[PDB]
């Protein structure tokens, strides 16, 4: 056969797939690092067990093996392999994706002191991810530091493609419009860009909570009270719930992210964080129409050092037994 099979939970893979270790663990897979004879090189295999037996992992598992096609990038995830060692449709259970073995999680980065060199470095590539995304009509929504990827030469890779509802999730890095259920646009994405990045800062999670109603009174508390216009875009509902918590001056973004955080002892790295500080005053902003956009954000200043255009201006429900089939056709492309 062509398939053996280890214990990690069992990993039933390609023989070319050596040594496997595992290195990840969400609801969705358990990733397992492997060596890859045939390529000569190290991968990640995750491993989704029966993808089809709810709505929720099978949306996900479909919609971002048909994503995988629509993208083509190097700071999103591409698949080196996918592929389910059962023969039939019927038989069919598991499907297990193949990809690049990167050395780090954000998570990992986020609690490191960086530079600026390579602060500005990790976020000028997830605006070229995100900006590819949306160029391929693809607005994310969730984007969080545990589905970005890092190699120690600094370079970076997007996982997942984000939202498009039970079972037995971190929302801390999603947007006001997503709290809050209004409508949306590209820069929604934004939104957690800036949080991933206070937190790359603050080495705290800059917006924690149990659910939406803590999310919210940590943004309010800091960011203050949105304006009248912001409103105007609330259902009625929310509108009333968020027009009757207290209300917040909010502290300015000197007091949020002080000296204290950034690399400033030279002349360079003072600038540099005037810099830093001004992008995420221009990005952690409550009100979408009047937050950054995503080429705005990176003809920033802090951003715009690396510009390059090849890499900026690039490319382009169910039952069970539904999704089964969708899924088993899709991985048998
Ligand atoms: C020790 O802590 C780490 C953390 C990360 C690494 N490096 C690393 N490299 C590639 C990865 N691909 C995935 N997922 C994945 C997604 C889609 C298709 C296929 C996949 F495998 N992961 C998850 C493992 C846990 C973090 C993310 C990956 N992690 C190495 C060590």
């Amino acid at each position: 056969n062509q398939f053996y099979s280890v214990e990690v939970s069992t990993f039933t893979v390609l023989k070319r797939y050596q040594n496997l270790k595992p290195i990840g663990s969400g609801a969705q897979g358990i990733v397992c690092a492997a060596y890859d004879a045939v390529l000569d090189r190290n991968v990640a295999i995750k491993k989704l067990s029966r993808p089809f037996q709810n709505q929720t992992h099978a949306k996900r598992a479909y919609r971002e093996l048909v994503l995988m096609k629509c993208v083509n990038h190097k700071n999103i995830i591409s698949l080196l392999n996918v592929f389910t060692p059962q023969k039939t449709l019927e038989e069919f259970q598991d499907v297990y994706l193949v990809m690049e073995l990167m050395d780090a999680n954000l998570c990992q980065v986020i609690q490191m002191e960086l530079d600026h060199e390579r602060m500005s470095y990790l976020l000028y590539q997830m605006l070229c991810g995100i900006k590819h995304l949306h160029s391929a009509g693809i607005i994310h929504r969730d984007l969080k530091p545990s589905n970005i990827v890092v190699k120690s030469d600094c370079t970076l890779k997007i996982l997942d493609f984000g939202l498009a509802s039970f079972m037995m999730v971190t929302r801390y890095y999603r947007a006001p419009e997503v709290i809050l259920g209004m409508g949306y646009k590209e820069n929604v994405d934004i939104w957690s860009v800036g949080c991933i990045m206070g937190e790359m800062v603050r080495h705290k999670i800059l917006f924690p909570g149990r659910d939406y109603i803590d999310q919210w009174n940590k943004v309010i508390e800091q960011l203050g009270t949105p304006c009248p216009e912001f409103m105007k875009k609330l259902q009625p509902t929310v509108r009333n719930y968020v027009e009757n918590r207290p209300k917040y001056a909010g502290l300015t973004f000197p007091k949020l992210f002080p000296d204290s955080l950034f690399p400033a002892d030279s002349e360079h790295n003072k600038l540099k964080a005037s810099q830093a500080r001004d992008l995420l005053s221009k990005m952690l902003v409550i009100d979408p129409a009047k937050r950054i956009s995503v080429d705005d954000a990176l003809q920033h200043p802090y951003i715009n050092v690396w510009y390059d255009p090849a890499e900026v201006e690039a490319p382009p429900e169910h039952t069970i037994e539904e999704w089964k089939e969708l899924i088993y056709k899709e991985v048998m492309n």
